């Protein structure tokens, strides 16, 4: 029976079984299940996957094979054609700041990663990809359509890797290929701590006995920690400004420093981080580094579990919330607590809500200094704005003060992302996330648009007049009729996006149901769920509701004035509190007296 099992590194360990924390690989969660939701497995499936060979081929690979008879058009042509728009002038969403976009990014950034096949590593099959677009292997370019601006400056294609499946070969007892999740399914602050029990070990201050995660050495911000310095080379970041020749941050994830606010997000968790663990040292003094560490790394998983499940969906979900999140009902050991393959599709619901510009501001929330409003473009694998430009606090004050971007059916995704995207592995703001989304979606063997309307229980459009009265919009059931000739072989991604957004939500009606399905499932099938009893005493609970966002930022920084809603827009000085008036974590309850 061939086991093409490869994917990346299993560490493989011996569960303890009554640890009152977490691993970092997610393995023993699932006391019956032990590997249920660990970090390098595959991603689940809730559809079968489809692919143009039934095993590995993505749909689109030979051109001449159809989807349903039908050409699966390119990925750049549905980009051109649908996704881009020229005016950003009144774009912005009216009700949800900048940190509704961030910390969405955070959370996906915790729950899955698809890492590229590498093999690439001091390669030529690099170079057969990008400088001559040849497909064959793990390289499935993204071929310009006639007509492309970008023919004319860029070449012919994107080059475009296959995500990491069950590993680099594709020979088995003939199974379909199923991609890896490289980081641990549950909402375990894994985006700080590694998903792998080497990195999470360098990550850690090992120095002293105080259970801190290591702090940049060479630079501080007014006193305030960064994260260390990535020292693998070439840096990306290094790449954008060889003078400035400040490198990538290392973080738990690989994906840290992918754009300045994301890079703001992980300086702001770490501090907090090292805050607790001061704070339990003081309270425990007698409580070691490992217990130290562990107990601060336990308040932080809890503290992203509270935002998000309180402040955060909410706001995605709106009317639909209650209908895939009632109430908890305790821990269900039955629920599978892996991210489905198709939930890293829906949730780059995101990449609609990313705005044109990032702000710095000053104290007052005016524009700091000459160059305060920067082109998004600007700021990918960005650290030096950071490290030499006025460190987190301007960059935060802007996160409160602006606004996320509104997702609209003739205006999606900014040309910052759908024109100049800079990838770590390339020299060119000139890459597309719009027309990767959807490649990704065929390297990954997803099902169609109909396929997962029908898994939700919903209509599935098979005309022009059925996609028109889904969509509320004429013009784009038009446009992706063109394309795409049946609804059915409408990729996920553009699909779900599509819909308008339900009653007091962010999103549609397909993507609410498949965010809401995959976020009961990280909470009922979450062993070291906050509120799972015997996971905190009740005391301990009681203090862990009274977290915020604008309390992080007040005990994380020099921000005095925040808003006491940090997700909704909020207008300086109408809409901010100063710091005093805001909620404290009261650490009380983790004293630990043997008398
Ligand atoms: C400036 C902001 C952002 C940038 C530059 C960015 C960039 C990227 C890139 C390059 C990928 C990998 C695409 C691939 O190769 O398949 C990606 C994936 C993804 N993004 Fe975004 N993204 C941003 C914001 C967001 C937000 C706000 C969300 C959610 C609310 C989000 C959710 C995702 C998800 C789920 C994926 C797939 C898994 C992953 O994150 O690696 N992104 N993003
Ligand atoms: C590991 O923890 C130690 C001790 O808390 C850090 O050393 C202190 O760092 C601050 C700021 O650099 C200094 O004011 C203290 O004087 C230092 N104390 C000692 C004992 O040297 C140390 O930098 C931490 N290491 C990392 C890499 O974050
Ligand atoms: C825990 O989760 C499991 C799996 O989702 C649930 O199992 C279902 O229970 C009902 C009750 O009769 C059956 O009709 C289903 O067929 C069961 N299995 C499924 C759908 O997988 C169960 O409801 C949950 N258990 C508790 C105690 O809440
Ligand atoms: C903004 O959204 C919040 C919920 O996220 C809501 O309570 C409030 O009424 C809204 N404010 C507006 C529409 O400005
Ligand atoms: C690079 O950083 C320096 C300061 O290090 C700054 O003066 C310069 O404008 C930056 N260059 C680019 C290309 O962003
Ligand atoms: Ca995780
Ligand atoms: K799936
Ligand atoms: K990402
Ligand atoms: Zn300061």
């Amino acid at each position: 029976s061939w086991e093409v099992g490869c994917g990346a590194p299993v560490p493989l360990v011996k569960c303890d079984e009554n640890s009152p924390y977490r691993t970092i690989t997610g393995d023993c969660n699932n006391r019956r299940s032990p590997a249920l939701g660990a970090a390098n497995r595959a991603l689940a499936r809730w559809l079968p996957a489809e692919y143009e060979d039934g095993l590995a081929l993505p749909f689109g690979w030979t051109q001449r094979k159809t989807r349903n008879g039908f050409r699966v058009p390119l990925a750049r042509e549905v980009s051109n054609k649908i996704v881009g728009y020229l005016d950003e002038e009144g774009v912005l969403d009216q009700n949800r700041s900048l940190l509704f976009m961030q910390w969405g990014q955070i959370v996906d950034h915790d729950l899955d990663f698809a890492p590229e096949t590498e093999l690439g590593s001091n390669e030529h099959s690099k170079t057969q990809c990008e400088e001559y677009c040849i497909q064959g292997d793990n390289c499935f370019p993204i071929m310009f359509p006639k007509n492309d601006p970008k023919l004319k400056t860029q070449g012919k294609c994107m080059p475009f890797f296959r995500a990491g499946f069950v590993c680099p070969t594709p020979p088995y007892q003939s199974l379909a290929r199923e991609q890896i999740n490289a980081v641990t399914s549950f909402l375990d602050a894994s985006l700080v701590y590694g998903s792998e029990p080497s990195l999470a070990s360098r990550l850690r201050n090992l120095s002293s006995p105080l259970g801190l995660m290591a702090v940049n050495q060479e630079a501080w911000d007014h006193g305030l920690a960064y994260l260390p310095f990535n020292n693998k080379k070439p840096s990306p970041c290094e790449f954008i400004n060889t003078t400035a020749r400040v490198p990538c941050f290392l973080a738990g994830d690989f994906r840290a420093s992918e754009q300045i606010l994301l890079a703001t997000a992980h300086t702001l968790l770490l501090r907090e981080h090292n805050r607790l663990a001061r704070e339990l040292k003081k309270l425990n003094p007698h409580w070691n580094g490992e217990k130290l560490y562990q107990e601060a790394r336990k308040i932080l998983g809890a503290f992203i579990q509270i935002i998000t499940f309180r402040d955060y969906l909410p706001i995605v979900l709106g009317s639909e919330m209650q209908k895939w999140i009632p109430p908890y009902q305790g821990y269900n050991n039955s629920v599978d607590p892996r991210i489905s393959n198709v939930f890293t599709f829906a949730f780059r619901f995101g990449h609609m809500e990313v705005p044109s510009t990032v702000s710095r501001l000053d104290e007052n929330y005016q524009p700091w200094g000459p160059e305060a409003e920067l082109p998004l473009h600007t700021l990918f694998f960005n650290t030096w704005r950071i490290i030499k430009d006025g460190g987190i606090d301007p960059l935060v004050r802007g996160l409160l003060a602006k606004k996320s971007k509104l997702m609209n059916q003739d205006k999606m995704v900014t040309s910052e992302l759908r024109n100049k995207l800079f990838q770590p592995t390339h020299k060119i703001h000139g890459f597309d996330l719009a027309a990767i989304n959807l490649q990704r979606c065929r390297d990954h063997g997803m099902p169609g648009y109909n396929s997962w309307r029908g898994f939700c229980g919903l209509s599935q459009p098979k005309t022009l007049k059925g996609l028109q009265t889904v969509l509320k919009n004429k013009i784009l059931a038009k446009k992706l009729m063109d394309l795409y000739k049946t609804p059915d072989n409408i990729d996920i991604w553009i699909g779900g996006n599509a819909e308008p957004m339900v009653e007091r939500g962010r999103v549609g009606p397909l993507l609410a149901c498949l965010l809401g399905r995959q976020f009961q499932q990280i909470r009922d099938g979450d062993r070291f769920w906050w509120e799972n009893p015997g996971v905190f005493t009740e005391k301990q609970r009681d203090s862990l509701q009274k977290v915020s966002f604008s309390r992080l930022i007040c005990d994380n920084t020099h921000i005095t004035k925040v808003p006491l809603h940090a997700f909704q827009a909020n207008n300086y000085p109408h809409d901010f509190v100063d710091c005093s008036t805001v909620d404290k974590l009261d650490l009380s309850p983790w004293a630990s007296r043997e008398n």
